[PDB]
C-alpha cells in the first residue's frame, strides 16, 4: 500500500497511491524518481514534487502551450525553457506553422530518463538527442543564460522543473526584460505560476514585474491534474498580440483533451480576491 | 511519523491530504459518521463518512458559486428551498440577497446540525435561530429532501447541497426526484446542485447531466476550484422558463461583495475539460 505525497504551504497535501517504485537516480542538479501509481500511469518525481503522471500530463501540457500558440499569427519560431520531459515540444509541434523549436533543458539526466521510463514524447526526445530531428534542436544549457544571447522568436515557453526554486525566472525583472527582448514583433511569452491558492504572492509578484516590462500581460487558469490545482499561469506579449482571441479553427485541428480552444474565455477563471489584489 | 494527518481517498487512488492539529470530534449519527479536525492551516474541517464537507478557511469558495450564480441569474428570488446544507454555509450566501422573502431549509441529519452551529459556527447566528425556530426568514425542517419535494412547490431557486450520490442521498440525483423538482419550480425557476469531482466523479457528473437534460427546459454544468474537495468540482443546473443561466445580475452581484465566485466574469465560470464537454 506505498502512498506518495506532495505537501505545499499551509499543509495541503497532492498524495497518490502508488504500484511500485521504478528508478530512483541522483543527477548533478536534482534527484529523479519514477513511479507506477494506481491510476494514473507512471508519476515523475523530481526532488520530491510530481512533475508530471502520464495519465493526466495533458491537462498541464496542453495550456501550458496551445493557448499561446493559437494566439500567435505565425508561430514558426519557438523556444521552450525546460520540457525536459518532452510534453510541451509534442504540444508545440503539432501546430503546422512551427519551423523550428529550441529547447533549452539543463539537465540531461530528466531527458534521458523521461525518454527510457516515462516515454510521452513519442520519440523527438531522442530524436533531438542524436541532433536528427527536423524541426527540433536540443541544447543542454542554462535557459536563463540562454535568452541573453539570443533573439528572434515568436513565442517562449518555460516549462521548468525550477533546480533553484522558482525566483530564478519568476522574481527576475532581468530576466524578463531578457525575454522581452528575445521576442519577434508580434511575440508572446509564456509560463506556468503555481498554485493560485497556495503560491498566490509569488504569482501576483510575477504578475507585476511582467507588467511593467511586456506591452500587455495576462493571467489564466487550470485545472492541472498532479499538481495542487487550480494552476496559474501568466502571459506576457510584444507587440500586435490579443491574448484574449484565438484561433479556434487552428484548435480543432490539434484534438486536444482538455484546453478547449472553441471556449477560450473560460480558460480566465480565477478568484475574485485573487483579481482584487493585482 | 511526526505529525497528524488527514486524507480523503478518492476513486483512481488519488488524495486531497491535510496535517492536522487534532482530530476535535467524531460522533456516529442515525445517517452518518460525522467528525471535526482542527487543521495546520485551513480551520476547522468538517467530515461525513470520511468525505470533505468544508475547512472553515476557504468554504466560500464553495458556497459562493453553489449559491449565486443560480440566485444572480434569477430575476427575483423571492421564496428559495435548500437541501441538505447542515453547515449552514449555503443559507448564510442566500440570505444575502435582499429580494428573499422566506427560504425553507431541508436537512434530514440534525445532529449535522447541531456539531457545526457548535463546532464549525460558519453560519452567523442563523443555524442556532432555526434551529428554535425564530429566524424571520428561515424555517427548518428536519426530513428526507425527496419526499418533501412531492408535496411542496412555490420556489424560484432550489439548492441542493447534499453529500455524494451514494446511499440514501442517491435519489437526489434520481429522475424520479428531478421530475419533481421541476415540478416544484416557479415560473421561471432555477435549480442548482453540486455534481462531483469533475475528474474522478466525473460518471456522476455525465449520469445526472443526462437525466437533468431529460426534466428541465435547459440545463447548464459549470465548474470552481473548491478549496478542500478534489480540484475542480462540478456543478450542474436546471431552469423552467426564459432564465438564460449564461446572464448573472452584475450591478447585485456587486453588493454582494464575494471573495471567490467573480460575476463580472461570469462567463470564466464555464470551464470544463473538453474530453467532458465532448462525453456529453
Ligand atoms: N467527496 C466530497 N468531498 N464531496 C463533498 C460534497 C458533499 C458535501 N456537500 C455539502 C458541503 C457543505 N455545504
Amino acid at each position: 500500500d506505498m502512498e506518495f505525497i506532495e505537501w505545499y504551504p499551509r499543509g495541503y497535501g497532492v498524495a497518490f497511491k502508488v504500484k511500485r517504485k521504478i528508478l530512483e537516480e541522483q543527477s548533478e542538479y536534482q534527484k529523479i524518481e519514477v513511479y507506477e501509481t494506481e491510476g494514473f500511469g507512471k508519476l515523475l518525481a523530481i526532488d520530491g514534487t510530481v512533475q508530471l503522471v502520464t495519465e493526466g500530463e495533458k491537462s498541464y501540457h496542453e495550456p501550458l502551450v496551445h493557448p499561446a500558440m493559437l494566439a500567435h499569427p505565425n508561430p514558426r519560431r519557438v523556444l521552450i525553457i525546460g520540457g525536459g520531459d518532452g510534453g510541451a515540444i509534442r504540444e508545440v509541434l503539432k501546430h503546422e506553422e512551427v519551423e523550428e523549436v529550441i529547447m533549452v533543458e539543463i539537465d540531461k539526466k530528466v531527458i534521458e530518463i523521461s525518454a527510457k521510463y516515462i516515454g510521452i514524447d513519442g520519440g523527438i526526445l531522442e530524436k533531438m538527442l542524436s541532433d536528427k530531428h527536423e524541426k527540433g534542436k536540443l541544447i543542454i544549457g542554462d535557459g536563463v543564460k540562454f535568452i541573453e544571447e539570443n533573439s528572434g522568436f515568436d513565442v517562449i515557453i518555460v516549462d521548468s522543473t525550477d533546480p533553484v526554486g522558482p525566483a530564478e525566472m519568476l522574481f527576475s525583472e532581468e530576466f524578463y526584460k531578457n525575454a522581452y527582448r528575445a521576442l519577434n514583433d508580434p511575440g508572446i511569452y509564456v509560463t506556468q505560476a503555481g498554485s493560485v491558492y497556495l503560491f498566490t504572492d509569488e504569482f501576483l509578484t510575477a504578475y507585476r514585474k511582467m507588467r511593467k516590462v511586456f506591452d500587455k500581460v495576462y493571467y489564466y487558469s487550470f485545472p492541472v491534474i498532479g499538481y495542487a490545482s487550480p494552476w496559474a499561469f501568466l502571459v506576457g506579449v510584444k507587440g500586435s498580440i490579443d491574448f484574449m482571441k484565438v484561433d479556434a479553427e487552428k484548435g480543432k485541428k490539434l484534438g486536444l483533451e482538455y484546453y478547449d480552444p472553441d471556449k477560450h474565455e473560460t480558460l480566465f477563471q480565477m478568484p475574485r480576491y485573487i483579481v482584487q489584489m493585482l
